């Protein structure tokens, strides 16, 4: 079935107008981000925001050491998900803590630029390119460069998943492993896996919405089939970092991520999925609130734990 909490907070969301994403713009849909609940925030040793000057932009980046790790710490790079144009260091702040306490490992939570104002390919490259500059400066991190994981939620685990495919076409940063959290990895528009069309409504992520999302982000058709759009349908997948996926029952994404942890072994790549039968897309969100969720993402966390020990 569909977890209790889920399942209330789907009652709540369908209670409101049906959205209109003919009308829509991202910033009345940003607002509509403050309707996700207080949620609670785990304890760490130290949380400390810093900008990163890049060509171009300076992006924000919030570092957070868990307690009770000694250095050279293992990290994580987190991209958070909001569909390429909501959310915030604020929005996953909960969720990386988590990572942070049960995952053992410094994360840095990056505030990567989002569209309409910076359409595709700027995420891409905020992602790899804030990649390049913690890893950079590994030693000014106390950081351990053989221990740094890329990771994201949704749009984010797409952009770690890509981050990766660059990382190895420009032979680096090094990438000790993949989070990601029901990641849209892509696939062909014009051959769907089952979920699309199966989960397509009433689940808080719908296709309406990443109808939507696809609009504010992209420039055109073809986009849709670029890899740094689709990773799954970058040509050679071999030698991309060892994966865990996390999918969720009641996502439209759900076969996405099933699809690409599929390519990933085809390639030869380690890689673990794991659905959670019972909850929807962003369910991290839910942290401490849904009772599947929160065993969910402590679960997810102590993946990144074993997959940096
Ligand atoms: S991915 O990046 O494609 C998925 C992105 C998720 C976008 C979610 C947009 C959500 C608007 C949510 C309003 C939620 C209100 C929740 C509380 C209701 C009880």
């Amino acid at each position: 079935p569909l977890d209790p909490v889920i399942q209330q907070v789907l009652d709540q969301l369908n209670r409101m107008p049906a959205p209109d994403y003919k009308h829509l713009s991202a910033q009345q849909f940003r607002s509509q981000q403050s309707l996700f609940p207080p949620v609670k925030k785990e304890p760490v040793a130290e949380v400390r925001e810093f900008d990163m000057d890049l060509p171009g932009r300076t992006l924000k980046v919030r570092m957070y050491r868990p307690e009770g790790v000694e250095p050279p710490y293992p990290a994580l790079v987190y991209y958070h998900g909001g569909g390429w144009v909501v959310g915030d260091l604020e929005t996953h702040d909960p969720v990386c803590r988590v990572l942070a306490k049960d995952g053992r490992a410094v994360v840095f939570s990056v505030d990567y630029r989002l569209a309409p104002e910076h359409k595709f390919p700027a995420a891409v490259e905020d992602a790899y390119d804030a990649l390049q500059w913690i890893a950079e400066r590994a030693a000014d991190f106390h950081l351990d460069p053989a221990r740094i994981a890329v990771g994201g939620d949704s749009a984010g685990g797409n952009l770690a998943a890509v981050t990766s495919i660059l990382a190895k076409e420009r032979g680096g940063p090094a990438l000790a492993f993949q989070l990601l959290i029901y990641p849209s990895t892509g696939y062909d528009p014009a051959h769907p896996p089952a979920s699309i069309e199966e989960n397509a409504e009433g689940y808080l992520l719908t296709g309406g919405m990443s109808l939507w999302f696809l609009d504010q982000y992209l420039n055109s058709l073809e986009e849709l089939t670029h890899p740094w759009f689709s990773p799954v349908l970058y040509p050679d997948l071999s030698g991309l970092p060892p994966a865990y996926i996390a999918t969720a029952q009641y996502d439209p994404l759900r076969d996405v991520g099933k699809l690409y942890a599929e390519a990933l072994n085809k390639a030869g790549v380690k890689v673990e999925i794991e659905n959670f039968e019972d909850l929807i897309h962003g369910f991290a969100q839910f942290y401490s609130l849904s009772p599947g969720a929160t065993k969910a993402l402590v679960r997810i966390a102590e993946k990144l734990r074993d997959a940096l020990a």
